[PDB]
């Protein structure tokens, strides 16, 4: 009933940054049992937003061939940190199955 499908969203970086923010990592599961990194809100106005692709619920798998799979939150964070002007975000969209 319930699956995810993996899409491939690019962002250009607006003045206040992507316009997402982030939950999760391995010690700091945002969801019990589940180590994965996941979006938790969308900036109106943002980047992000205004792409209209990346939605809260989603995990972030990778961001610019960097893996988030099994990762501490800080390195999560610092991956995103690490980030310039265009960002290749890899992204898990929950899905349900008709």
């Amino acid at each position: 009933f319930q699956s995810m499908t993996v899409v491939e969203i690019k962002l250009f970086k607006g003045p206040k940054g992507l316009g997402f923010s982030i939950a999760g990592g391995v010690g700091n599961q945002h969801i019990p049992g589940d180590n994965s990194i996941y979006v938790t809100k969308i900036i109106d106005g943002g980047a992000a937003q205004k792409d209209g692709r990346l939605q809260v619920g989603d995990r972030l798998l990778m961001v610019n061939n960097y893996s988030l799979e099994e990762v501490t939150h800080e390195e999560a964070v610092a991956i995103l940190k690490n980030t310039s002007e265009v960002v290749y975000l890899k992204v898990g969209k929950p899905t349900t199955i008709y």
